[PDB]
């Protein structure tokens, strides 16, 4: 029935995980039709049991069935690429750590101790836990790198980065957003601030071990804060933006770049942010309120279209 | 995007689990519109965070919004009743044991040692593992009891049980099917065979600790095997049906009752049976083949429509 299949939504995620995480999906590059008998002989996957998984993947629209063969659907071409953001998303979505966090979600709703479902499961908040877990950290940082790579071309197209001299990407992770910007916009100073036990190394990138809850370093005319605030409470968000306002002079600019809450799109990500961080999706208006409270003003507003989600682009300056 | 929401199908299951497993759904009995402010004050659930969950549950069609209040959709009325099959399905669907089984599914497809994804995760096959896990055993047996209770009315309607005298339900679990048949079909001898560490007690029900892989007790004129064969390989299924043929005389009948593989219905359950048992869903044709190979012939076939799945009713007799 519709309802029992809704209850069993997890089966769709777990099916995709088996198909993509094993690397079986990498045999379906360039929309090629795959004979499962041949794939079974080449890969050593069980023919009868994988054929049954392929029938389910057809039902979900991941595979297209023709002439006793299967191809990826046009939109699922990304599953053939293990470097795609969707491949890294699949690795994490139903990993044990996320699963066990989701199992504490119900209980998390009856607590007001500021402990995420993730912390209730694993004993530390998300990013603190990732310091001790290479699987989660490597794959999460990899995922953030892939979605950074996807938006950078559109970002360069809607904002003049050439006007700026000193650029700091705050919570920039592996720092791939600025590495890509630095390749198109030459002759600037490029710095990336995050939590680093060992500093990353990249050509003409200054990696700074820091904490945006404590302080943001002064002496940059461009600050970038991309996909950070949705990991934080309203109070922690205001604290971060206040730390920016203190670090900024009259001429400096802050680019607040985030996935933005719109009524046309699914709320599933809003619930994941609650489970992992006690974070939330915010509308442009809700972002603007937090900026105002922190003593910042909106100079420019733009919407950037990504395949998976709309993005708010908010240029901020001190009042 | 549709694709990222497909990858994140698990979030739908986890949201329903948080809503139902906490008992919050039990505040929505009799299609009543609930004020979330009042529910938050009464239950101690966080208002803002539960309201966000309610928005996701409306999106999924579990909740219906009117006048800033929420009711269960008509089909989701079952979530208000903690004794419903749908409540027990929710409890098990994303429990840690099922999740960890699903995470071994990919690896299971490359092995041919007869070890299920579940056994690979947990160290024993499903039913053996349940002997040492009260959470899994009690909830699984409860789920089977609820779905037995749902089918009994239509089953009595399509077959004359009054013609029989000695009736054995094989792998009958808690014995709910025969207990319900017994209270509408009086004056018979009722027996239930399963794997019991302690024999259940029920009025005029003979509970038998047995093993249908080894032997079925003879002398019954009606045998019932409901929702067993989908837990077993084709070879183990033939063995079970062979043990019936040995136990049966000319006059005895075997009612093979099972969820049946139809093209119109989802293959998700077929994949779950692979993960948990190296089992599978079968068409009437495939069931008839197994029966024939065991030396049983089809006397009559009927289709029983249940809300969640179509059922095959197959009356079998010795050659
Ligand atoms: N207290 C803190 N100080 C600095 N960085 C922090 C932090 N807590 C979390 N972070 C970092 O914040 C980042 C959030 S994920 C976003 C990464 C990057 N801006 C992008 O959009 O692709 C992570 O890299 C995490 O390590
Ligand atoms: N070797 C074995 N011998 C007997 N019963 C077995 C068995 N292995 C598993 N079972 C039982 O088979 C049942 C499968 S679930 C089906 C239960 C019931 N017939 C119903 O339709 O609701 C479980 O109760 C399980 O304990
Ligand atoms: C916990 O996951 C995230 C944390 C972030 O700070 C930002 C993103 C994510 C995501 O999981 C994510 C995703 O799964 C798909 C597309 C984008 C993102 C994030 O930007
Ligand atoms: C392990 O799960 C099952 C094993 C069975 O032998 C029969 C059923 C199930 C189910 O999980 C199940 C379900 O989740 C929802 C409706 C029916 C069933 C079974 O009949
Ligand atoms: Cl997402
Ligand atoms: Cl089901
Ligand atoms: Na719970
Ligand atoms: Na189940
Ligand atoms: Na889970
Ligand atoms: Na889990």
């Amino acid at each position: 029935s519709m309802l029992t299949e809704l209850i069993a939504s997890n089966r769709r995620s777990a099916a995709i995980h088996a198909f993509v995480d094993t690397g079986l999906s990498t045999h379906f590059k360039d929309g090629i039709y795959v004979d499962i008998s041949e794939l079974s002989r080449k890969s050593g996957v069980n023919y009868a049991r994988f054929s049954r998984l392929c029938d389910f993947l057809v039902e979900m629209g991941v595979l297209v069935s023709n002439d006793n063969k299967f191809r990826l659907s046009d939109e699922c071409h990304v599953f053939a690429n293990p470097e795609s953001f969707e491949s890294f998303m699949i690795k994490l979505e139903i990993c044990s750590h996320y699963s066990n966090a989701w199992l504490m979600y119900g209980k998390s709703l009856f607590e007001d101790d500021g402990k995420s479902a993730f912390e209730m499961a694993h004993g530390r908040p998300f990013f603190e836990y990732l310091d001790g877990n290479k699987f989660l950290k490597s794959n999460f940082d990899a995922l953030m790198t892939r979605v950074s790579n996807l938006i950078v071309e559109k970002l360069l197209g809607i904002y003049d980065f050439n006007q700026h001299n000193r650029i700091l990407d705050v919570g920039g992770g592996e720092g791939e957003l600025l590495v890509r910007i630095s390749e198109k916009v030459k002759g600037k100073h490029y710095a990336v601030l995050d939590r680093y036990s060992e500093l990353p190394v990249s050509d003409n990138i200054d990696f700074i071990n820091g904490n945006f809850l404590n302080s943001i370093p002064s002496g940059y005319d461009l600050y970038i804060l991309k996909n950070v605030l949705h990991n934080w409470s309203d109070s922690d968000s205001i604290l971060i933006l206040e730390n920016f306002r203190k670090a900024m002079d009259k001429n400096s600019s802050l680019l607040l770049i985030n996935m933005v809450k719109e009524p046309e799109f699914s709320r599933s990500f809003d619930i994941l942010m609650d489970v992992l961080f006690l974070g939330k999706e915010r509308s442009f208006t809700e972002f603007e309120y937090l900026a105002n409270q922190a003593g910042l003003v909106v100079q420019e507003t733009k919407v950037i279209d990504q395949s998976y989600s709309p993005y708010s682009f908010i240029k901020l300056q001190i009042k």
